[PDB]
DNA sequence: TCTAGGGTCCTAGGACCC
DNA sequence: TAGGGTCCTAGGACCC
């Protein structure tokens, strides 16, 4: 009953698009991200910038101290969305079992596939080659019997490469696999796991499921299963977006409600436009607001509400501003909508 | 260095129902 | 008849 799962992942996706579209950026350190003045972070960087330590999620002021010649780009999301549509059409030439996880990556289930003599290895190579031939961007891939191993595999021969894990190879692969490599095990969980002596899947194999369930709940079960190589999650091609949000961080903290209302007045048209692309009548389940203060604490209040409404969002922002706030600067204002269930 | 914006999923207490 | 299920809501880890 061994499945064949491919995970395909574009290399340096936004930066790779900006280099294709402007080859002057091919050989200098570049990153997509907000300026230091706009208090931004790096969305991604190309390999010349990564050499300096530039990474996604790094504050832009840190990126520039590492890499003073970093060229900073604002990002062209329609160009990225166009590349995404194109690689997803390429995936559809091989299977309809496609679960996109973001613009630039997807799981493919090729168990029942007829192409390339049923070789998942060869299908993944053909997909990478087609992507390069038709988009002039490179992709990496991972092939494994389950989702999470395929996703780990696609990182191991990046860029422009792939890696295959057979069922025979899974135990040796797991034995020394750090837990932080498992998708869903982040910094906070890895630090709690490390503090109790659990660093690798090998360690977690030496653990009692009951203990893990008590200490971590349902996450304890996922940890126990992943460390065994167990991941029965099916490739699901039917997922749908559940929310849409629009938020902005100010270049300077705001301290007056008039400044906050001004911001919302700019955010609301953007939220209406994006909602209307997917729900023309603007009918929704909930709407709400988000404030983030200068001490980085963040609050949201949302409520049942039938149709996107600018004044109610203003009124709700005003309550949050008056109430849970307390004289701090505000760095971010956001609007949010929960979509009607399908 | 000084910390984004797009999202998904889980948890947990109280309201509400039976 | 003392408790079980199910929304509502806020927060936060985590993902790209
Ligand atoms: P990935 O595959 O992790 O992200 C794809 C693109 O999403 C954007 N993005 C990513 C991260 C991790 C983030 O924190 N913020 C983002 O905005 C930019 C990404 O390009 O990232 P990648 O393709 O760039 O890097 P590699 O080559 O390692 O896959
Ligand atoms: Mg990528
Ligand atoms: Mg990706």
């Amino acid at each position: 009953g061994s499945r064949k799962i491919i995970h395909v992942d574009m290399d340096c996706f936004f930066a790779a698009v900006e280099m294709r579209d402007n080859p002057a950026l091919r050989d200098i350190p570049i990153a997509i991200g907000g300026s230091r003045e706009r208090r931004g972070v790096i969305s991604t960087a190309n390999y010349p910038a990564r050499k300096f330590g530039v990474r996604s999620a790094m504050p832009t002021g840190m990126a520039l101290k590492l890499c003073p010649h970093l060229t900073l780009l604002p990002g062209r999301f329609d160009a990225y969305k166009e590349a995404s549509n194109h690689i997803r059409e390429i995936f559809s030439r091989y299977t309809s079992r496609i679960e996109p996880l973001s613009l630039d990556e997807a799981y493919l289930d090729v168990t029942d596939s007829v192409h390339c003599h049923g070789s998942a290895t060869l299908i993944a190579q053909e997909i990478r080659q087609t992507i390069f031939n038709e988009l002039q961007l490179t992709a990496s891939a991972g092939v494994a019997p389950v989702k999470f191993l395929a996703k780990i595999a696609s990182d191991m021969n990046k860029p422009n490469g792939q890696f295959v894990i057979t069922p025979a190879e899974v135990p040796a692969f797991l034995q020394t696999l750090p837990l932080a490599k498992i998708p869903g095990v982040g910094k906070v969980s890895a630090a709690k796991l490390e503090a109790m002596g659990l660093r690798t899947c090998g360690d977690v194999q030496k653990c009692d499921l009951v203990m893990l369930l008590k200490r971590f709940g349902k996450f304890g079960r996922i940890l126990w299963e992943r460390s065994q190589g167990i991941d029965e999650r099916d490739v699901n091609s039917e997922r749908l977006r559940k929310s849409v949000g629009v938020e902005r961080t100010m270049a300077e903290d705001i301290h007056h409600w008039s400044e906050c209302e001004a911001i919302i007045e700019r955010l609301y048209p953007e939220l209406e436009r994006r909602l209307a692309k997917v729900k023309p009548d603007l009918l929704i389940a909930r709407q709400g607001v988000k404030l983030k203060f200068d001490d980085f604490q963040q609050t949201t209040q949302e409520h049942v509400w039938p149709r996107l409404n600018k004044a109610d969002l203003i009124a709700t922002a005003r309550k949050t501003w008056d109430e849970r706030r307390g004289g701090r600067g505000v760095r971010l204002v956001g609007l949010h909508v929960t979509l009607l269930d399908p």
